[PDB]
């Protein structure tokens, strides 16, 4: 009436009496979803426990910690013990919200955190965490499926630029297949991944695919023509380097190559003359440009490669 | 010495003009720098071609007789344990299947002409575990299955951002349902029984309403004094409203009539109209009073957004 209104976490309020009740305590009153909750406290700062009973005898309990640091709102069945739902909120605005099945086991949990991530945990009919969806401030979304052991079955991540990664795990919990889709549509496919991190690799480009291997430290894709093998290495971070070897032992015909990481360019030499620049562009394309017979100036214009056979031709 | 034919999945096959010693045509194709070769009784480009990788992995391209479909299989060196299988139609629709180390299907990804796609994950015993489906109408569906191949949960997001979350019990029966409308209002159904009954709550801007669910309808109630206002929602989402008052006196008892065409409840006391409550398409309620004699509406309709305001209207 002249009761004191106290502001709480998660936007709630409680009224605290100025006078004692029959039991020598302060009366607390709050309203939540139209149910008036009431409780008593030794303290008048707004902390304490308040309870209400719905028409169906469901019991609602609001617990406000002694220092106003958190509030918990529980809805129980008529037994006063089997949870229907629980919401816990901090002043820092983070909250958890839990729903339960008819057994009182989890059906759903939502967590919003200080870092502005939001997690949705979905449970199966037996109350086992089976699926998790998480949004983060960097605008990524992650989807995770869990099996009976509570270990990851698959994990799918999308980013705001529409690139994505998919990881699949075997029954030992180990990564067994991975599929990366870049923002530009090109892709990396890793198949038959082993416990030591090794597996088969393919880079799917516009017009052609480059195949090779994955190890812990690196992806290496190879193109072979005659005795020449070109290798495109991709680091874990996505950094591309390229190298060439020719097992031809004849000096007039053996290809060698130099890599300029600053310009992402491989320069091929035959018989002490620079012959071509292969540029590995930021578009995940390859261009080829010839040098003059002097081996010092590039001629014409660089040409975008469209097919594997054109890479092979450049290696001849 | 051969003719070139174009295939689904951006492939090509070369067919010989002459026959081989077995009286068939020779076929050659290059797929990702592996040359595949095969033979066929036909010369249109249909048939089976195979190649062997450095590690003796086997790749098999099967082109259907009508040229409308291609199958590209990758096997382990036994030539029978699958690694992957991609089927592409003339449509550009495709399926991609990825197998585990035993040669058993682990997942399948299907891209349709409809434009939609479907992802299916299979568990250790070969049963469907999880499915994700996206449609041209831009909705997405997420399904988890139990041991019996029945749903454990189903989540649906629509293009207008509405959503549905369904949970099923051990008997495969619907046990909870949560609906979020595009405007953010929600319906929450809890404790659902085998007959479709349960508890209901509607979460509105400013207030909640609670009630019951039957197979017939959802009935949400607000009580004030001897008056009970019941807001009914059919399974089609149509709202209809009724009022009862246990006050027996002619002078004070509230009665009401419902006009579905205008979504309006008109309240009467002592043979005079007192107020119109309108249940709007935005899931709101407005109230407007009649003049001193109950003859015509006065003032303007007012949107009410607190439960106590609804109860005031019932006084």
């Amino acid at each position: 009436k002249n009761s004191v209104s106290v502001d709480l976490p998660g936007s709630m309020k409680v009224l605290v009496s100025k006078s004692s009740n029959a039991d020598g305590k302060y009366d607390l009153i709050a309203t939540v979803d139209a149910l008036e909750l009431s409780g008593t406290s030794d303290k008048n700062n707004g902390s304490g426990v308040l309870e209400g009973v719905k028409a169906d005898a469901s019991k609602v309990k609001l617990t406000i910690s002694d220092d106003l640091g958190q509030t918990t709102l529980e809805v129980f069945k008529s037994d006063g013990s089997t949870l229907v739902s629980k919401k816990v909120t901090s002043k820092d605005k983070s909250s958890t919200y839990e729903l339960f099945n008819e057994k009182g086991e989890l059906s759903f949990k939502y967590i919003t955190r200080a870092d502005k991530s939001s997690t949705y945990e979905l449970f199966n009919e037996k109350g086992e965490l089976s699926f998790k969806y998480i949004t983060r401030a960097d605008k990524s979304s992650t989807y995770e499926l869990f099996n009976e052991k509570g270990e990851l079955s698959f994990k799918y991540i999308t980013r705001a630029d529409k690139s994505s990664t998919y990881e699949l795990f075997n029954e030992k919990g180990e990564l067994s297949f991975k599929y990366i889709t870049r923002a530009d549509g090109t892709r990396l496919e890793y198949t038959g991944i082993k416990s030591d991190g090794s597996g088969k690799a393919k880079e799917v480009l516009k017009g052609y695919v480059l195949e090779g291997t994955l190890t812990a430290e690196k992806t290496t894709l190879v193109v072979k023509e005659g005795t020449v093998t070109l290798s495109k290495n991709i680091s874990k971070s996505g950094e591309v380097s390229v190298e060439l070897n020719d097992t031809d032992s004849s000096a007039a015909t053996k290809k060698t190559a130099a890599w300029n990481s600053g310009t992402s360019t491989l320069t091929i030499t035959v018989n002490s003359k620079k012959t071509k620049d292969l540029v590995f562009t930021s578009s995940n394309t390859i261009t080829v440009q010839q040098y003059d017979s002097n081996g010092t100036s590039l001629e014409g214009s660089a040409v975008e490669i469209t097919k594997l056979d054109e890479i092979k031709n450049a290696l001849k």
